[PDB]
């Protein structure tokens, strides 16, 4: 099969898993559950109408599992970067995770930054306009969400499978 293969990068508690969850099973929790190590969801399912194996780790964000990802960052044609539009550290620490990407795969992968939690927007701290000039200075994709409204996480997939050979 076709594979479409992601990994899920970003600060601690920022949505990668929610963000998951609410694509795959129209799931959310308000319950934090970390992640612990690294997560995978391998399932075969059709895109675009064709029969695709999704390959999907999902990483910890906390800085002690960060020696693991490597490996997986490099199986990974596809990088989903998140951040939490209302956290600061988490936008700019964003650049560590994308370095982390390009030092594997270099220009050869798909990278998109995602700013997630649009439904807290009394909260923002980053604005949209930053995080589309950050996406465009370092060359990835950008798309803002709220994995807890089901806003624009079906969008993400659509666009970064989209831009699969
Ligand atoms: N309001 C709101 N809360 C969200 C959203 N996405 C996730 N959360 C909340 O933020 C917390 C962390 O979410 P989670 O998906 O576990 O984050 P993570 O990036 O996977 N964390 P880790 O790196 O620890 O695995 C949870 O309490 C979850 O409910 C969102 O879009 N909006
Ligand atoms: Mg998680």
């Amino acid at each position: 099969l076709r594979k479409f293969k992601l990994v899920f990068l970003g600060e601690q508690s920022v949505g990668k898993t929610s963000l998951i969850t609410r694509f795959m099973y129209d799931s959310f929790d308000n319950t934090y559950q970390a992640t612990i190590g690294i997560d995978f969801l391998s399932k075969t399912m059709y895109l675009e109408d064709r029969t695709v194996r999704l390959q999907l780790w999902d990483t910890a964000g906390q800085e002690r599992f960060r020696s693991l990802i490597p490996s997986y960052i490099r199986d990974s044609t596809v990088a989903v970067v998140v951040y939490d539009i209302t956290n600061t550290n988490s936008f700019h620490q964003t650049s560590k995770w994308i370095d982390d990407v390009r030092t594997e795969r270099g220009s050869d992968v798909i990278i998109m930054l995602v700013g997630n939690k649009t439904d807290l927007s009394d909260k923002r701290q980053v604005s949209t306009e930053e995080g589309e000039r950050k996406a465009k200075e370092l060359n990835v994709m950008f798309i803002e969400t709220s994995a807890k409204a089901g806003y624009n996480v079906k969008q993400l997939f659509r666009r970064v499978a989209a831009a699969l050979p």
